[PDB]
């Protein structure tokens, strides 16, 4: 078929350095293109290793071009209200396909590095896709599983371990983020700059002191699954399959 490889590229999507849409001449299929003039070698390597229905998909390469899964909803980050969040059954929906794309991804040894709402985006059913690998890195090769030391992702998203341990278990640190990600859903408002002992915000958590906000503004429920996932110490940290029979995680919900 003539003309079927020729692709538009009709509009700038994102940050990066640029993210474009492209549109099939032919076909009208569309992709979104990263651009880096121009560390990329290594995202291209993990990304052809993906295959995940919450997870971007990587279709090639062709400076240095990526094409991607196209995503018309988006950032999650454009979902969620300052100092409001999302309604309670969105943000429930949006954290099990969270968890669903960082099960597989940890099950093939791969550690994101990098979760926050800038980074999961939603494609035209609003189904969340794990996205941006750059920071991306092996956990588990060959059954054996390498400790991670290198500081990388973003401080409010960060585990506490990170910035105190020379090394530490890659899987804890993608819970951790995750539960920041929930709390950002939950309450449209981040816990702290960082989870330093320096951090008054992150003492007042350590204290219990859930009178305080952001803690206020979400139930009892979801709260005491984040009193399981943001717990200082990586090996007390609750596992993803224990989230999987936490009670708010299995509570039936509905707008
Ligand atoms: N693969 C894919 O479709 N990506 C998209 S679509 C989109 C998009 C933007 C606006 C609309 Cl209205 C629809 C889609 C933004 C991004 C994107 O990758 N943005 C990166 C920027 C840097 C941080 N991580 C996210």
């Amino acid at each position: 078929v003539p003309f079927v490889e020729d692709w538009d590229l009709v509009q700038t999507l994102g940050e990066g350095g640029e993210v474009q849409l492209a549109v099939n001449r032919v076909t009208e299929e569309a992709v979104a293109v990263k651009i880096v003039d121009m560390n990329i070698k290594k995202e291209i390597c993990i990304n052809k290793m993906l295959n995940h229905e919450n997870v971007v998909k990587f279709y090639g390469h062709r400076i240095q071009y990526l094409f991607l899964e196209y995503c018309s909803g988006g950032e999650l980050f454009d979902r969620i209200e300052p100092d409001i969040g999302m309604p309670e059954p969105d943000a429930q929906r949006f954290f099990h396909q969270l968890m669903a794309g960082v099960v597989y991804l940890h099950g093939i040894g791969i550690t994101h590095r990098d979760i926050k709402p800038e980074n999961l985006l939603l494609d035209e059913r609003d189904n969340l896709k794990i996205s941006d690998f750059g920071l991306a890195t092996v956990f588990r090769y060959n059954n054996r599983e390498r400790l991670l030391n290198k500081m990388c992702g973003t401080l409010p998203y960060v585990a506490p371990e990170l910035l105190k341990r020379r090394e530490f278990h890659a899987e804890p640190v993608d819970v951790w983020s995750c539960g920041i990600v929930l709390t950002a859903m939950l309450a449209g408002e981040l816990p702290w700059d960082q989870p330093s002992d320096s951090c008054q915000e992150y003492s007042d958590w350590k204290e219990k002191k859930t009178y305080l906000n952001p803690w206020k503004k979400i139930d009892s429920a979801p709260l005491a699954l984040l009193h399981k996932i943001l717990v200082e110490n990586p090996s007390a940290r609750i596992t993803i399959p224990d989230i999987k029979k936490d009670r708010w995680y299995n509570k039936p919900l509905k707008k």
